[PDB]
RNA sequence: CCGCC
């Protein structure tokens, strides 16, 4: 039943210059208020309370106050007033307001049809038509679980690699051309071609959201399958489930994903073949919290769950004369990198890591054990914990095999609860709305915003039992944020599907910029994003001077994202890019530096942790 | 707060 409080009312104004007896006409339509066949009449129509009562204020507000009335309604309020006409004969003009105040009623069904959801393996015929065999590589985190599907991608014909971040598309990009595999890059900000005329290699890593599903591919790898879940992100991995025109698609993921898999590939009636992978040294919860970093020790990992966390636990490690690596994530690439292959360095005195759930995907870090600094982000659930946990590695002279502890004592035993309490299997699938099916909407209802849109059209929407509809928080963000702006549909919505960080100023600040230009047919020359950065930057001094920076560098990537949708409109792309691996340098250094950092904010700007 | 496209 359609939630009717989404439907914003449209002011349909009275009418000027163009018998007729006011004090009787309102003891009419009071009396057509109080019928309850009335009522139960406009429910007939799908007006319901709400909808009847804002209704019934305009028409008569409309009745009452417009100059001249169209002839044919005049005609019937003379009739209930001084006739034998029953109020009921007024319904259809007071239907007719309604409509034009809630569009919606004169096209439910149409919205229905436009936002029915259910079997999503149709939508994508090329797969359909074509023998695809599932491979689910199922095991927990780090069990050379990956490195099977990676080889048989590897010796294909042809073949592509989803994955769940930007990182690990670049890790296997650079993986695959250095195995003599030519490899394309596939992602949002950067579309990397390897072969020397120009053409498509056979190989290509891209992030999941990226991937063609109207490519001829005989081996595809879907990796960390489990993310179907994901609210937000999830409508990607079923694409590329369902959609990748590849002869044989191998998922790796954990158990839990299993049976969701399963339940979708009967639908699609392909086979499924599971194969397990046990961890590959096994998983020693301690006994001993590490209480003081007064047993720091080489090969530790200190996880925290905020950043004033990060400050506070390095700054400790400095005053105690012992270096450290730090890792979030919103540093960039090539500074994660870094920090991450001075921690795994063996010549490097540095061996301690201080880092957020950042880690728990996307780095190869050789970590000895893993401590919690805190278990609360709501404590952390059972996968995020095990994701994590599951890091401890190497460092195999005697200290293989992986430890894992919380900070405290108070902690401790909680952390054992988690980790071995049952993981709930997933139950469905995250479906998204595509352009064209909010397109055909605001064709249905041009007044409503696209925010507005995108409520209605989830509340239209229909799904089978293992699927749901994703998240569309961010979305519904960037469009209320743009809305003053004049853009087409289609435009606006890919604006809003850029992926920005909302909590940014900044970033919002140049959504706006950006999107102002847009519309006034102004390109964004490198030239103009230059002096808009203000650009020189300097070392930063401080932490806001770092926060800074990496806003910066997410405006430059949101640059580089829309310069694959506007070309003409973003046009400098090759030099953004080369600007922006000048600022990722520039961070680089003051995040080695950080320590000093932390202080100029400690001690100036007194940033207190704790 | 984090995670992320």
């Amino acid at each position: 039943i359609p939630n009717t409080s989404l439907f914003v009312p449209l002011t349909v104004k009275p009418q000027g210059p163009s018998p007729l007896d006011k004090n009787e006409v309102k003891k009419v339509l009071d009396k057509f208020y109080k019928r309850k066949e009335i009522q139960k009449l406009g429910a007939d129509y799908g007006l319901d309370a709400r909808l009847f009562h804002q209704a019934f204020i305009s028409f008569r507000n409309y009745i009452m106050q417009s100059h001249s009335l169209d002839v044919d309604i005049h005609i019937v309020l003379n009739d209930i007033c001084f006739g034998a006409a029953h109020a009921d004969d007024l319904f259809p003009f007071f239907l007719r307001h309604a409509k034009q105040i809630f569009p919606v009623l004169d096209c439910k069904d149409d919205l229905r049809k436009i936002s029915d959801l259910r079997i999503p393996p149709n939508w994508y015929p090329d797969a359909r038509a074509m023998q695809r065999k599932i491979i689910f590589h199922s095991g927990p985190t780090n069990s050379g679980k990956t490195y099977h599907a990676i080889q048989k991608y590897f010796s294909a014909k042809s073949g592509v690699y989803c994955g769940p971040l930007k990182l690990l598309a670049h890790e296997i990009f650079e993986k695959s051309n250095a195995a003599g595999v030519p490899c394309d890059l596939v992602t949002g900000e950067e579309r990397v071609t390897v072969q020397p005329n120009g053409k498509q290699a056979s190989h290509v890593s891209c992030t999941v959201e990226m991937c063609s599903v109207t490519t001829p591919y005989e081996v595809a790898v879907i990796d960390e399958i489990q993310m179907i879940r994901d609210p937000a992100r999830g409508w990607a991995w079923t694409r590329a489930l369902l959609g990748l025109c590849a002869e044989e698609v191998h998922l790796c993921g954990e158990p839990a994903a299993i049976d969701l898999v399963m339940e979708l590939m009967y639908t699609t009636g392909e086979e499924v073949e599971v194969r397990d992978y046990k961890r590959l040294t096994p998983i020693s919860v301690l006994d001993h919290a590490l209480e003081s970093l007064d047993n720091l020790r080489p090969g530790d990992c200190i996880v925290c769950f905020s950043k004033n966390d990060i400050y506070s636990v390095s700054r400790q490690i400095e005053i105690r004369g012992l270096e450290s690596a730090v890792i979030y994530g919103s540093l960039p690439p090539g500074t994660k990198l870094a920090q991450a292959k001075k921690f795994n360095d063996p010549n490097d005195p540095c061996k301690i890591l201080v880092a957020t759930d950042a880690i728990g995907m996307g780095l190869n870090l050789s970590i000895r054990r893993i401590i919690f600094y805190s278990l609360i982000k709501e404590p952390i659930t059972t996968s995020q914990a095990l994701q994590i946990a599951g890091r401890a590695g190497r460092f195999s002279s005697r200290f293989k095999e992986g430890e894992v502890t919380t900070m405290n004592h108070e902690d401790l035993s909680l952390l054992k609860e988690i980790l071995k309490r049952p993981v709930d299997p997933i139950r469905a699938a995250g479906l998204h709305p595509t352009a064209e099916q909010i397109e055909m909407f605001a064709y249905h209802l041009p007044d409503a915003t696209l925010s507005n849109l995108i409520d209605i059209f989830v509340d239209f929407s229909q799904v089978d039992g293992q699927y749901f509809v994703c998240n569309m928080d961010d979305f519904k963000f960037s469009a209320e944020l743009i809305q003053h702006i004049p853009l087409s549909l289609r435009v606006r919505y890919v604006f809003c599907t850029a992926p920005i960080n909302k909590k940014q100023p900044f970033v919002c600040s140049s959504l706006l910029q950006f999107a102002r230009q847009y519309s006034r047919n102004e390109p964004l020359t490198f030239a103009w994003l230059r002096r808009y950065i203000k650009w020189p930057l300097l070392p930063p001094k401080n932490i806001k001077d770092l926060m800074d920076l990496e806003a910066v560098h997410d405006v430059l990537d949101l640059y580089l994202w829309l310069s694959y949708r506007f070309m003409d409109m973003f046009p400098d792309a090759s030099l953004i890019r080369d600007l922006q691996k000048e600022l990722d340098g520039i961070i680089q250094d003051g995040v080695h530096n950080i320590t000093k950092l932390i202080k100029m904010s400690e001690t100036h700007k007194l940033l207190n942790l704790e």
